[PDB]
């Protein structure tokens, strides 16, 4: 996770719950275009941008998957696609959920010719120092990436660890709008053994009742069951007929 | 507004960690770190489909671990599911005390269940809620005792902490933007191709076209021509 930065005034400290707080209620892509709006108006810039994105193990980007942009200019985005500076943009090559990056500290050690002349470009249209952040969903190699381009954004300190500790929300809401499918476990296991242990364990039955139903005796279904309750996170075997009552349903 | 200062600081914790939540343990562990801030040692967490009504129909699952072991067994048998007047809260409407809801509930069957609870030490509590109506499915989270509730600062704090555990629960569990003619449109709008190049194709005039364009950029929070290609992408690729 994210450790909350400090020496952080509470306005600046009760401003990031705010943001945190409503971000965790956002749905519809209305909602969330218009949260974007609010923060990028205490924010030294005009041009941000919001982009969904598989992800590698270590982290890296391959193909986006959905963009909720915000202001750049239409006219980079058209030379963008264009170029197809997809492939030669160094900051596509970060590694999530390391926040959060620099666009000048990243474009003086750039040292290909593709990227060098990408780099060059970005400087004539604004881009030519930036600041991205990134959060990342290892259960399922899915990503966030926030930018901001300028070099205003970069020299407010107390405002970038803000927008750091925000963005592993805002891709959560990302996920949300976006309605991507499973992605799935997809289901936990009755699990097979289970269901027939469990799925007599809930009601009206003995360790003994079980075996002998089972043919494997009141012993095996001792050994087997307690796999069960602390499988299904649960103390009391009375408790885990309570948290496992889900299972033998949806199957 | 505020109030006291240090509370923030935990209260801002506690939802940060309900935006991490993924996995089964995870969600147990931290109601754990939450579960030892409060007054007692007998909660739960749990997901039910949500009806238009505000009383749940049917329990989803049941990601808690508090409760005792006896009130269970018993709740269970003598299916005090129904007359539990807890169950009966509209969802997403505030915290509700246990005493408060116990002297107000008139029927029969309730007022035994009611006394049969205040021998198993849920004679009072309280129950926060959360409910998430573009799906109808929704979250309760109790702690049974008397000191929850004299506990002002973190009954708000719980209660603000629901509904991003209602998110949590759901992620741990589950498993539950352009017309069609338009969509052409844009198809075309996003291979480079003029107002006048569409008119040409799907046989329509330019007035006809001009007017589809503007209508998908709204509907996708766009800007201009060249920034709904972009936003829309994901479309005519899914
Ligand atoms: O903001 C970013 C990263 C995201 C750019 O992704 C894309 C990819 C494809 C499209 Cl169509 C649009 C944006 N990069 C800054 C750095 C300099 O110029 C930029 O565009
Ligand atoms: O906390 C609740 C609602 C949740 C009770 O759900 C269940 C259902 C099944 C099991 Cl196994 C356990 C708890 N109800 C309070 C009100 C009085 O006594 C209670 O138990």
């Amino acid at each position: 996770a994210r450790p909350l930065p400090a020496g952080l005034t509470a306005s600046q400290q009760w401003t990031l719950l705010e943001w945190i707080h409503m971000a965790g209620h956002i749905e519809t892509e209305n909602e969330l275009k218009a949260f974007l709006d609010q923060v990028l108006s205490q924010a030294p810039s005009e041009r941000l941008l919001l982009a969904l994105g598989r992800l590698n193990n270590q982290n890296q980007i391959q193909r986006l998957e959905r963009v909720l942009n915000v202001s750049y200019p239409s006219d980079w985005l058209d030379q963008y696609m264009k170029e197809n500076y997809a492939q030669h943009d160094p900051i596509l090559r970060i590694h999530l959920g390391q926040g959060p990056v620099m666009w000048e500290e990243r474009f003086n050690r750039a040292k290909g010719a593709e990227e060098k002349r990408f780099i060059a470009e970005a400087t004539q249209n604004g881009m030519g120092s930036g600041i991205t952040f990134s959060a990342a969903s290892e259960r399922n190699n899915i990503g966030s990436i926030l930018s901001i381009a300028g070099r205003e954004p970069g020299r407010n300190a107390a405002l970038v660890a803000m927008l750091n500790c925000l963005t592993p929300h805002l891709h959560q809401a990302a996920i949300r709008v976006a309605n991507l499918p499973p992605a799935s476990p997809s289901n936990m296991p009755l699990s097979q053994r289970e269901y027939d242990i469990f799925h007599w364990m809930s009601r009206g039955k003995t360790n003994w009742e079980i075996a002998t139903i089972l043919d494997i005796s009141e012993r095996t279904v001792k050994f087997h069951v307690a796999n069960v309750i602390r499988k299904l996170n649960a103390n009391n075997r009375t408790h885990a007929i309570v948290l496992g009552m889900h299972l033998a349903m949806p199957p």
